[PDB]
């Protein structure tokens, strides 16, 4: 068989309190430099509104890489897309993040 590789994937349901998922994302730079070094973009959480439905029931976690949102892949998407995704996203919004092992270091 073949299923998995590293890290773990969790699901989180996000909602919209009012044009505010209740958090912020980072990544996606408007620079398409020739392929050589750092390439591809990523969507991560740098902020999270407590009072927001993202921190409330959302389940999100500051410094978390979004894998999918409402079924929309944003792993290689940009803030623009991510934003739009979460914007055009409907509740409940099924989001997935990639979190390392449950217990990092220290057996």
């Amino acid at each position: 068989g073949s299923s998995g590789s590293s890290g773990k994937s969790l699901t989180l349901v996000l909602h919209r309190d009012s044009g505010s998922l209740g958090f912020n994302i980072i990544g996606g730079r408007p620079s398409v430099d020739n392929h050589d070094g750092s390439s591809s973009e990523g969507i991560f959480v740098s902020k999270i509104v407590d009072s927001g439905p993202a921190a409330k029931e959302g389940g999100l976690q500051i410094h978390d890489r979004i894998i999918e949102v409402n079924g929309r892949d944003l792993s290689r998407a940009t803030h623009d897309q991510a934003v739009e995704a979460f914007k055009t996203a409907k509740e409940p919004i099924v989001v997935q993040v990639l979190r390392r092992t449950s217990g990092p270091s220290s057996g």
